[PDB]
């Protein structure tokens, strides 16, 4: 497919699968500062999957690379805030990251191929 716009619905569908994963539940809404009172000492740019879906639906991503950067920030924030590599929540983040990366690969390749075809002449 050389459809330059196809990534958006493909990302909406992938976010729907991520919301069905039990492994996403900690990452769906912004971290709780009442429960994790030191969170913002450690983490400068909070990110979560509801924020990513809302940014997509607002038309405030120009490319699937920008969406991929924000999703990867969810996972780097979990790794930076974890006290241990054997954390429940960090452990869930690593499975959900593997799932995300397996599915986003074709979305990125197809978009980049479509843009190259657009500038072929
Ligand atoms: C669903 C609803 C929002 C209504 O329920 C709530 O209000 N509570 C609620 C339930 C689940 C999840 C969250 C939000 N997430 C959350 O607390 N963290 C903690 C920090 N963190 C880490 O990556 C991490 C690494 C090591 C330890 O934590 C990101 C996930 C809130």
């Amino acid at each position: 497919s050389y459809d330059i716009q196809a990534w958006k619905k493909q990302c909406e569908e992938l976010l729907n699968l991520i919301f069905q994963c039990e492994d996403s539940e900690p990452f769906r809404q912004p971290v709780d500062l009442l429960e994790y009172p030191d969170y913002r000492d450690i983490i400068d740019t909070p990110m979560d999957f509801a924020t990513v879906r809302e940014t997509l639906e607002a038309g405030n991503y120009e490319s699937p690379m920008e969406l991929c950067k924000d999703v990867r920030l969810i996972f780097s924030n979990s790794k930076a805030y974890t006290p241990s590599k054997r954390s429940r929540i960090y452990s869930m983040s690593l499975r959900l990251s593997a799932f995300f990366e397996e599915h986003i690969s074709s979305v990125l390749s197809d978009y980049k191929s479509a843009l190259r075809f657009h500038k072929r002449n």
